[PDB]
Formats: C-alpha cells, structure tokens, sequence
C-alpha cells in the first residue's frame, strides 16, 4: 500500500513538472508563432512590393 | 484566423497604396492628355496655316 501511495503522490508531482516543461515549450512557441504571424506580414507586404 | 486576419488589414494598406500608384500614373496622364490636346490645338491652326 505505502509504497503504491507514496510513489503516487510522486507520481502526480512528475506529472505537473511534465506540465509545467510544455507549458515553457509552448509559450516559446506561441512566440516563435508570433514571429511566423509576422513573417506572413512581411511576405504580404513582399508580394505586393514585388511589383 | 490571426494569419488570415493580420494579412488581410496588410492586404487593404497594400490596395490603398497601388491605389496612390495609379493615381501618381494617371496625373502623369493628366498632364500628358493636357499636352496632347495642345498639339490638337497646333494641329489645327496649322492645318489653316498650310495656306
């Protein structure tokens, strides 16, 4: 029993780390998503300078 | 949506500007029309003065 409940309080520990790493990897993505959003700006206003 | 969206106001200040183009152009063709019926107008008399 106490070794199931304690490795699962650890468990559930692990888990809101995990959480908390995609959580960092996302937000670098919603930035890296930013800068794509601005990219499609600029390839915008670059097809209408093309000319 | 924010893709769509972003490019599109981009796509509109895009328009106005190829609008402000053609309207430099078409001066240019205002005054070039201006011109044109001038030398009309030097065609004329010198169509009276050949005699």
């Amino acid at each position: 029993m106490r070794g199931q409940i304690r490795g699962l309080e650890m468990a559930s520990k692990n888990s809101q780390d995990g959480i908390s790493l995609i959580q960092t990897a996302e937000g670098a993505l919603t930035e890296t998503h930013a800068i794509l959003q601005r990219v499609r700006e600029l390839v915008v206003q670059a097809g209408n300078t093309g000319t």
